[PDB]
């Protein structure tokens, strides 16, 4: 807790959503735009596999068929934009130990984890998958986590799976490991 603000409990991360007119080329573009202004809709992500669609994720409802489970949550159905993106941030349970991302997208993303990237594209693509690098938990419990995703226009998809395994099985993050606060979460 860092304000006077009570923030919702519940077993996925914040999200944010954002468009714009403007093309959205790489990472800095996206988070420039969360800077800018305020989200132009919010909800719960909690089962963060998203998509595939086509003709653009910022126009008509491709931001809800995109979202699936978790478009009941939006606080507001945006907007046509030509551009647009999802800014998540929460915590995810994991013990300590040896993970990978293993992510499909179009287009890029950035993952971090404890303020470190972990899985980073950081220019627009067709859909296409990423075996990242693996990284190191030191201590068991719920980690700080943020991801951002954007497309530029086009297909969309965004699948960020996780191995705890070294890469012979992966999960989606979802319900089971999310948390908005870091408090644990029942329902
Ligand atoms: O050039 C068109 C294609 O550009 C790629 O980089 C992706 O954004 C696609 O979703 C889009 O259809
Ligand atoms: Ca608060
Ligand atoms: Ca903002
Ligand atoms: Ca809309
Ligand atoms: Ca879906
Ligand atoms: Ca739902
Ligand atoms: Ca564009
Ligand atoms: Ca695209
Ligand atoms: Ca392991
Ligand atoms: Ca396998």
């Amino acid at each position: 807790q860092d304000d006077s603000t009570p923030d919702s409990l519940f077993a996925g991360l914040v999200g944010e959503y954002y468009g714009t007119n403007s093309q959205l080329n790489n990472i800095s573009d996206f988070r420039a735009l969360v800077d800018s202004k305020e989200a132009d809709a919010t909800f719960e992500a909690a089962n963060i596999s998203y998509g595939r669609g086509s003709s653009d994720v910022a126009k008509g409802t491709h931001l809800q068929e995109f979202l699936g489970s978790d478009a009941s949550t939006l606080s507001t159905d945006p907007g046509d934009n030509t551009d647009g993106g999802i800014y998540l941030q929460g915590y995810v349970y994991l013990e300590a130990g040896t993970y990978n991302f293993k992510v499909t997208a179009d287009d890029g993303y950035e993952i971090t984890i404890n303020g470190n990237p972990v899985a980073t594209v950081d220019n627009n693509q067709s859909v296409y998958t990423v075996t990242h690098a693996s990284f190191t938990i030191s201590e068991s419990g719920y980690q700080a986590i943020d991801m951002i995703w954007w497309d530029q226009g086009g297909d969309y998809v965004f699948q960020p799976t996780l191995s705890a395994d070294g890469g012979s099985t992966y999960f989606v993050l979802d319900s089971a490991i999310l948390s908005s606060t870091g408090e644990t979460p029942y329902t």
